[PDB]
């Protein structure tokens, strides 16, 4: 029953626990599966799963935006060519967040809005 493009948007833009100071670390893992930029959205699955189940509103080409918003860590490239040289500076917003539904499935992470 396994979906494996749903767990790959977890592992990638799914931690309730991720915070600004933590982005030398995450992006260190990332950067071995030097990426510009990765957002984190701070909150359960369930959640974020609820923008393809009636929490969301539909944007075009399976794109979806949340009707409610999230609170969000930003991770950004801010020095460094290529790894181990590469450092990120980490902000916070809090907005809806756009994402690609494949079902009820989240499968993509398409940016922020408002």
């Amino acid at each position: 029953d396994v979906n494996q493009q749903y767990n790959h948007f977890l592992k990638q833009h799914v931690d309730g626990e991720m915070t600004t100071l933590k982005c030398k670390s995450q992006m260190e893992i990332l950067n071995l599966n030097c990426k510009l930029k990765n957002t984190f959205i701070l909150a359960n699955p369930d959640q974020v799963q609820a923008i393809c189940t009636g929490g969301g509103t539909l944007k075009g080409n399976n794109l979806v935006q949340s009707n409610k918003p999230f609170s969000v860590v930003i991770c950004t490239h801010t020095g460094g060519e290529s790894h181990p040289n590469c450092t990120y500076k980490g902000s916070s917003a809090t907005k809806k967040v756009i994402i690609a539904c494949d079902g009820k499935f989240p499968v993509h992470y398409d940016g922020i809005t408002d």
